């Protein structure tokens, strides 16, 4: 909006590996991780000056 | 028109580079420059002379 300072984008990485089944074996677990990437806004200005005789 | 001396064509170069915006910063100014390129007209003459016996 030209007054804001940053633009944010997210990223999520899932994780988890399968295991051979067993009745009494421990249950393996899945999970996920989250990261964010930010970009800064740069604003520029330019102007002009005009006289009368000019 | 074969009697004029020059043919003139204009050229305009704008100028001005932006700067980062600031609330209390100096306003940058754009401008322009003008030049006029001239080409000279060249006249050439050729004649003939015929005699009676010739």
């Amino acid at each position: 909006s030209w007054e804001d300072q940053e633009i944010v984008q997210g990223i999520v990485e899932p994780a988890g590996t399968a295991v051979e089944y067993g009745d009494h074996t421990n249950i393996p677990l899945t999970s996920w991780n989250a990261n964010f990437e930010r970009r800064t806004i740069v604003r520029g200005e330019l102007g002009m000056m005009v006289g009368t005789l000019e």
